[PDB]
């Protein structure tokens, strides 16, 4: 008779929300809220705050001109509380409503607060159902097995979804085409030009409020060129399917200096609060291989990321949290360097890492996990000090999808529940999949000395401190009998070397 409430946060803004299906226009209220709790919860790159806030402001004006009333809290009103449970509370206090309707959110904290929160009327929580596997679902295809697989869960995401299936059999005769020939860029071929969408004008109100209001978070806001609505996001998303798509397979894995998107979709942070829809993304490439504009690998290669990585690591934060976010495997205690911050390091590919983090809040996988996050690992940081810095300075930082990738996949912080085998690598790595080490001031072929790169003796030293829990993991057999053979003298060595790093770099 009074009508709902309906909670939207800054990742929900999807027509198609389960909070917002069934809504009576007549009666019903949307409230969203623009809460300085959320925005410092950690300090996001200024570029991730201009981008929420945007997008915020011009879904609540969409939803308006469909009808709905909308109770927009910006973060200038002098009465806003700060807090999504604040503002429900004073929202409730301004007209009678019924009961409040909202969709589970994307970090466990706020939504067991939320689940907490003692009302005047009641609450119910819908599933978030943009996802392709729901939180039960996960926990079902999760019960009974010893170890998580994330390729058996493709497999039946593949199955449920339909996609890339000719009846009952995979396309193309086999599940996954990845290749293991994978290599740097050839020396003269230049990645092509990525198109960028130049701010609205509500993107530059808001760009300016950011600067003036929020100028000790970390990054740059000069340039700032992602999406802000579902029509800026679609044309990114056809810039890829059109161009970029084609060639996605081939360089999946490479690094090249100061080019920091090569051939990646760069879809993460619109897809991540609702502007694109994983389904939709996944039926338009795989349309463009059954109409014969894109390779099978190609595109199967990018599905496998949606329905296969990003929906299996939100299975894995809900099915694990609380516990998951205090794992400490490897009992990492060190502090993280502060050139993660300034970018202020001789060695050039983190240096150039930080700079696309700092200049574009963005870097694509491999940079994200074989160069900061296999360091961070090496030295010993400390996980939480290292979940911190992941979810400041990427634009697509979530928690439920930052934490999996970072304290399980990057870190091995959880042990080895998400990836199975620490993805621990020595400088050799990086010089084949990348132009890095022909520029560096260090030399990437030795271990000691002043001019060593600092990954070879790390590498080691990790590999050597944890030998015996890395013992019959099993997938690190082949390091392991290389440190077997290799005489006391030579062990000795690395250990001091990977110390002094260490205290070099502010670790210890
Ligand atoms: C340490 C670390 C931290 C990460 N933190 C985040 C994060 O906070 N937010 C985030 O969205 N991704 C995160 N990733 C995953 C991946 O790095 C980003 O999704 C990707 O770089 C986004 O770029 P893109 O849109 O150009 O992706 P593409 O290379 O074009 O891939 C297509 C899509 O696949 C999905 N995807 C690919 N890899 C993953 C993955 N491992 N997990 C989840 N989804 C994936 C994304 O939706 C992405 O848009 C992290 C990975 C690592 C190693
Ligand atoms: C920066 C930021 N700001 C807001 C905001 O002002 N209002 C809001 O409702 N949500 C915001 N968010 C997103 C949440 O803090 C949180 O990460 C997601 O809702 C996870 O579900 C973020 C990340
Ligand atoms: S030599 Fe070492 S520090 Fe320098 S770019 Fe190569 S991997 Fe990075």
């Amino acid at each position: 008779m009074a009508g709902a409430l309906r909670l939207v946060l800054g990742d929900q803004l999807s027509d198609n929300l389960s909070a917002l299906v069934d809504a009576d226009l007549s009666r019903d209220q949307v409230l969203m809220v623009e809460s300085r709790v959320e925005a410092t919860a950690w300090k996001h790159h200024k570029q991730k705050l201009v981008l929420v806030w945007s997008a915020m402001r011009q879904f609540a004006e969409r939803l308006r001109a469909r009808g709905f009333n909308v109770r927009y809290v910006t973060l200038e009103d002098p009465d806003n509380t700060g807090s999504i449970g604040g503002e429900l509370r004073r929202a409730l206090e301004a007209r009678a409503f019924d009961r409040v309707i909202r969709t589970a959110c994307g970090k466990w904290g706020l939504e067991s607060h939320l689940l907490s929160l003692d009302l005047p009327v009641p609450m119910e929580t819908r599933e978030d159902d943009r996802f392709l596997c729901s939180r039960a679902q996960f926990a079902a295809w999760a019960e009974g097995r010893r170890e998580l697989r994330m390729e058996f869960f493709y497999r039946e995401m593949r199955r449920k979804t339909g996609l890339l299936m000719d009846g009952d059999q995979p396309a193309g005769g086999r599940w996954n085409f990845d290749a293991e020939n994978r290599r740097k860029l050839p020396p003269g071929l230049r990645p092509p030009e990525r198109l960028r969408i130049p701010p609205n004008p509500t993107t530059q109100t808001v760009l300016e409020q950011v600067s003036r209001g929020f100028d000790d978070h970390f990054g740059e806001v000069e340039g700032f060129g992602w999406p802000t609505n579902p029509d800026e996001a679609t044309a990114i998303l056809d810039h890829f399917i059109a161009d970029m798509l084609p060639s996605f397979g081939d360089w999946q894995d490479a690094m090249s200096w100061r080019r920091p998107f090569l051939w990646h979709s760069l879809i993460s942070p619109a897809l991540n609060i609702g502007l694109l829809d994983p389904l939709d993304i996944c039926r338009r490439a795989e349309a463009a291989w059954r109409e014969g504009r894109a390779p099978l690998n190609a595109v199967e290669g990018f599905i496998r990321q949606i329905i296969g990585w990003r929906e299996f690591v939100r299975g894995i934060y809900w099915l694990k949290m609380p516990e998951y976010a205090q794992r400490n495997a490897l009992d990492a205690q060190g502090k993280l360097p502060g050139f993660y911050w300034t970018g202020q390091t001789d060695m050039a590919c983190v240096a150039d890492t930080v700079r696309a983090a700092h200049d574009h809040a963005y870097a694509h996988h491999i940079q994200r996990l074989m160069v900061t996050g296999n360091l961070a690992m090496l030295l010993g940081v400390h996980p939480d000090a290292v979940d911190d810095w992941y979810m400041v300075v990427f634009a697509d930082a979530y928690e439920w999808v930052e934490m999996p990738n970072t304290r399980g996949m990057a870190t091995f912080a959880d042990g080895g529940i998400v990836g199975s085998k620490p993805y621990a690598a020595s400088g050799a790595y990086i010089d084949r999949m990348s132009d890095y080490c022909k520029g560096c001031r260090y030399d990437v072929k030795k271990r000691l000395g002043d001019d060593a790169c600092p990954f070879n003796a790390l590498y080691w030293d990790f590999i050597d401190r944890h030998a015996q829990r890395l013992a019959g993991n099993g997938r690190m057999m082949m390091p392991l009998r290389t440190l077997e053979k290799m005489p006391d003298a030579e062990r000795e060595a690395f250990r001091k070397q990977a110390r002094a790093l260490r205290v070099k770099m502010g670790v210890s």
